[PDB]
């Protein structure tokens, strides 16, 4: 059987893509005021931003171990080889929980080939890795080689972003007129710089990309935004002007991530080592 690719809502890939490429989907949980929702399935970013915009503190949770097991079980039974590219273990306990679920399943279904990669990635940084996995899988790339390659790919992904207010991230717990510029280091969020006004952080984001990027023109640059396509499209131009990039993938930030980053969040993703896949 062909390798089945699995991912969670931390990847920020549009459901149109998930469904098209038959990607098993594990929704992260979004909740507040007694109601639980499933990221990308029963809740949309606007509903979250709107809630926060109304003085609400939208919270998130890991999917349940039961939910995880229900998702993998079918594959274990038909004994189909799987690759689950998980949201950064430093941003959620989802990964570890899934490894636990994996052991349980192995006990019942030995021979079940399920590899879980702790991506150390978030949003489209993770999504880009998932899309590459889909490509390698449809090319019938050998299982181990495919898994090893996607892990190396994840190890070279950069996540450079800005939010409107660090309070959201702070109250969210993933971090302890100035706009902040942050980045993802080994799976964790690290506040990096402080700039006056939006225009400058965007200019600086594109600049840092040029410093860390590798063979940027040959790469598919990822850009995710918190319901602010206008700025994303703005950032896209600055990049094609400055770096001469031609391949882009823009998408909205998911609800779970959005509940932490907050409105006005803009991020770019690229490899610091051009792995040619
Ligand atoms: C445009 C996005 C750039 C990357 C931004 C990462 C922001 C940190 C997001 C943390 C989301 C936390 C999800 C927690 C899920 C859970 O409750 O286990």
């Amino acid at each position: 059987m062909p390798i089945e690719i699995i991912t969670d809502s931390g990847a920020d890939l549009p459901q149109s893509y998930i469904r098209e490429h038959r990607i098993a989907f594990l929704p992260l949980v979004v909740h507040w005021n007694g109601q639980d929702y499933k990221d990308g399935i029963t809740i949309e970013p606007k509903q979250v931003y709107d809630a926060m915009r109304q003085g609400h503190t939208v919270k998130t949770a890991q999917p349940s171990p039961l939910a995880m097991k229900e998702l993998f079980l079918p594959y274990a039974k038909e004994n189909r080889p799987c690759l689950y590219i998980a949201f950064s273990s430093k941003l959620s306990g989802t990964y570890q929980t899934a490894m636990a679920v994996r052991s349980e399943l192995l006990d019942e279904y030995p021979e079940f080939r399920l590899t879980i990669i702790d991506s150390k990635c978030a949003s489209l940084g993770q999504g880009l890795a998932v899309m590459k996995a889909v490509e390698l899988a449809k090319q019938n790339t050998p299982y181990n080689l495919l898994c090893e390659t996607i892990e190396s790919y994840c190890r070279h992904m950069e996540h450079i972003f800005t939010v409107d207010n660090l309070d959201y991230l702070a109250r969210g717990g993933r971090i302890s007129n100035i706009k902040p510029l942050l980045h993802v280091e080994d799976g964790a969020l690290i506040p990096l710089e402080k700039w006056r006004g939006r225009k400058k952080v965007l200019k600086r984001m594109v600049e840092l990309m040029g410093e860390r990027g590798d063979d940027l023109q040959k790469q598919t640059i990822g850009i995710s935004h918190a319901d602010d396509e206008e700025t994303a499209l703005e950032l896209k131009q600055m990049i094609e002007e400055t770096h001469g990039c031609t391949r882009f993938f823009l998408s909205d930030i998911g609800s779970a991530i959005g509940a932490h980053a907050g409105p006005g969040t803009i991020a770019l993703f690229f490899l610091n080592k051009y792995i040619e896949i």
